[PDB]
């Protein structure tokens, strides 16, 4: 991984030493990024639950997660399962319930530092893996994108800035997280996730973490070109939110 600091170089440091899984796959690849290619042709907001028991923005939600996601199954393109320990309280064992429960496509949301993770990833059911290029040297982004590729996935690759969208670009990235996060306030900012939006190659999907819940921030979005959208603590707390998301 490249040199970090604060609580991404621990949670980096805890991935290297993750213990993989053995488990053979009994479940098909479901391809998340064509089933939003399938959503936009059919004109159906394509919104990808995140599945997350805390997170550090002051979520702390206990609910059932294999209620959570086949309610999911019949409104979300896909779900997003945290599956780090210590910031998140996510587990392999969560992700392979969820994917033995539900037939949509599931993203396996980690620290991704190792060729093992994306083992684990496939062999406990996941469908593709998010890539965070701010963790990653180049060489193991451009490797860890064609190690994922092997099995038949496309992974999800995060972009903060203009230098990873620079990056992600180069090592031949597909699909696309935009974030703009910023690590003080929690915040989303809006004017900057539409800049790295609009810089985006037009062959490539687009998925959007949104930060306001709303239908319109959704429809301007869309306007703009992005594809689907990561939707996190207002599903958590309230579920149903997502019908009227949707419509
Ligand atoms: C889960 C709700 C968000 C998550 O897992 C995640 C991981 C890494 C990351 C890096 C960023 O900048 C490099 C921004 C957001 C973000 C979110
Ligand atoms: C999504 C709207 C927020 C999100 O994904 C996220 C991920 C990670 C993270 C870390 C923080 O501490 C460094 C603060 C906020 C935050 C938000």
């Amino acid at each position: 991984p490249r040199y970090l600091k604060g609580w991404l170089e621990d949670v980096v440091q805890l991935s290297l030493r993750r213990p993989s899984v053995r488990a053979s796959r009994q479940r098909p690849i479901i391809s998340l990024n064509e089933r939003i290619l399938e959503f936009n042709k059919r004109n159906i907001t394509a919104i990808i639950a995140y599945y997350s028991r805390k997170s550090p923005s002051g979520l702390d939600v206990e609910r059932d997660p294999i209620e959570y996601a086949k309610f999911m199954e019949r409104y979300a393109v896909g779900l997003s399962i945290k599956t780090e320990e210590k910031y998140f309280n996510g587990s392999y064992e969560t992700l392979r319930k969820i994917a033995s429960s539900v037939s949509i496509p599931i993203l396996m949301s980690d620290f991704i530092v190792k060729e093992s993770q994306i083992d684990d990833a496939y062999n406990l059911g996941a469908d593709t893996v998010l890539l965070i290029v701010k963790i990653l040297t180049e060489r193991e982004l451009e490797s860890l994108l064609e190690y994922a590729r092997s099995y038949g996935m496309e992974p999800l690759i995060l972009i903060n800035d203009e230098n990873d969208l620079d990056i992600a670009l180069r090592i031949g990235a597909r699909f696309i997280g935009i974030f703009s996060m910023n690590f003080e306030t929690g915040e989303i900012n809006k004017e900057n996730q539409r800049k790295l939006i609009s810089m985006i190659p037009s062959n490539v999907v687009k998925v959007a973490k949104l930060g306001i819940s709303e239908r319109n921030e959704i429809e301007e979005l869309r306007k703009l070109g992005v594809n689907a959208f990561l939707i996190s603590s207002s599903l958590m707390r309230n579920p149903e939110k997502i019908k009227e998301l949707i419509e």
